């Protein structure tokens, strides 16, 4: 989550 960053991005993933």
């Amino acid at each position: 989550l960053f991005l993933f």
